[PDB]
């Protein structure tokens, strides 16, 4: 698969840049038989570094010589039951801030990371910001009331969101969440796409 | 804005294809002063058809001569309260099938269409399929139990999903939802991205 | 254009879950008017109106208008050396280049190939541009080329003979002239 | 490569909300091993292993390896006419083309420009390829070119003189030969 895809993309690329097994090999200090081996599907044990060397000589990246993520769908769909969710308890400055209940994901859409996030803290004065992250994020308040903070960590804008509120935070925008003051905790669905 | 952006992109494009006001005008049967007018920001009343003519002569599309959607965010975010959601009641074969409660949207991410969908029907035998649609869709069961159908309308695969189940349906894949048999109705959050 | 709009408009309207009435209300129009646009009767809408329609639909005019289109003869388009447009380029008052525009296609709008005649031959009076979108491949067709790039006040430079090839990343400003006192040179420039 | 992986691996791990222990468990590795990879010590991982790591992280090997890289001198790279690679292409047992490879760059991997010597001159024995990814711009450098394209058994054709330019959409199969009995011709081919 990785090995197979590599073999195909290696040949595709070698041929688009006008090299034969010899020129490529000569260029990489390998034997034509070796390079042919790789194109036969025997490149599985090539190291990350060697793959780098190969991509270099071929004027491209490892990515362009490796296959796409692959298909994990059943006739177009994938399902996840409520009790098979992976769980990570997020700590921020030695404080148990959030609990990430990871929802369904798919190799067909790598950037889709949907989550149910338990917001453990309920003291807006102590909101712990992140530094922003790549990818846009859609949020929805599943329950309780949320105190949202965003922008500059020292002088941030704020918003109090009741159950049912929907939000969007552009990529790289730093943000932090807590339950409404004294309400203990709240919950939300977060969709990174 | 539309007028302004057009003026800028028109000049950018005219210059990349090596035309002066005259050649372009001559080519479009207009006067150099007219074409200069458009590049001055006076193209606002140009019709869709005329824009088509212009894109054609310039060997490109209207899209490439018009500005991107624009920015509607407050320092990176946009919020929607639970009671300002637009509402459309979807009818399928003269049956009130779903109720779409549209959540927050943004011109910064045009393809993001998040929704809370009330699933009105509760008779799996009468599920009304759609023919599939562009764009991938993430689903989450907010409440009740959902009876999902997908694939061929005549011989579809099925799944019974309890509250908290998350799903993904690849683009173009036809699908239909109903509440679990006899349970009356269910609800879900649907995120098209 | 009208027909493309009609189809793309309907697709986008359904995408955001809007029926004719909903869209019409937001635009101050009537549902019948929206139905007509979706029926191919939108040709007379103005650039400003289209901008408003796109805004209401949370997208761009571009997402509602059709792609450039096709102008190929089964994947191919040709251009005879005598049927090509010419543009005499002048910079700061001097015939600097002459642009002989080669084949272009609606299927790849960004492809702008050209035979450029480098008219001047004094590298000291070389006249820079200020960079441009898109990368550019160049090949010295004839004569010798004196290339300058980067900061017009602190440029990197190179003397290139016939047959030399080069790549100029987008935005990087650059300038060319024939080798000092050699009259003129020629190059093929492919912007993609 | 090792350092790029290290950074991209950490970004992706956090993205899917996985700590070192979670990732290690899924891979049957120890958290210390994962921390080392994220510390730049992943150079010895195999193609197969990387494939497994990507799978577990719901993505591709490509999303975890760094971009091609930079090889430009302030946005520009040059190639003298004498420092270019050559590949003598043979089709069905006959020297058909000679490929004189022009400048390429890691900043635009798909750009493959070339001076191609069309060696044969019998359009009847024209030898097709089977189309290829990417579009291609062509310019007749010298002599007269006889172009064929489409279905090798039911082809469209055109006789092109020096200076003619053409565009061939991706996948469209094609073949070239010098005009009947004229020995050979030459063309610049830019795949982008
Ligand atoms: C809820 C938050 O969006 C989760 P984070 O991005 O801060 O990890
Ligand atoms: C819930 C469904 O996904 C809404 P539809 O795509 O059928 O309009
Ligand atoms: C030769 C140059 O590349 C043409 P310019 O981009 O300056 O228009
Ligand atoms: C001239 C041709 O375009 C080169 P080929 O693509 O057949 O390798
Ligand atoms: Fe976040
Ligand atoms: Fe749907
Ligand atoms: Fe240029
Ligand atoms: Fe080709």
């Amino acid at each position: 698969t990785a090995s197979t895809g590599f073999a195909e993309l290696l040949k595709d690329r070698r041929e688009q840049v006008k090299m034969d097994h010899a020129a490529l090999a000569s260029l990489l200090g390998e034997t034509p038989e070796t390079v042919a081996a790789w194109e036969n599907g025997e490149g599985g044990e090539l190291t990350l570094t060697q793959l780098g060397r190969i991509a270099h000589v071929l004027g491209t990246s490892i990515g362009a010589l490796t296959p796409p993520a692959g298909n994990d769908l059943d006739d177009g769909v994938i399902i996840q039951m409520p009790d098979e969710r992976p769980i990570l308890k997020g700590v921020r400055d030695n404080v148990d801030y959030y609990v990430y209940n990871c929802l369904v994901r798919t190799k067909r859409a790598p950037s889709l990371v949907p989550l149910v996030v338990d917001v453990l803290t309920d003291n807006p004065d102590d909101a712990k910001f992140n530094s922003g992250h790549a990818g846009n994020e859609f949020l929805f308040v599943l329950e309780g009331e949320i105190h949202m903070k965003w922008g500059d960590k020292e002088n941030p804008k704020e918003a109090l969101l009741p159950t049912g509120a929907s939000m969007f935070v552009e990529e790289h925008v730093p943000h932090a969440f807590t339950a409404a003051k004294g309400t203990g905790s709240a919950k939300l669905i977060a969709v990174n796409f």
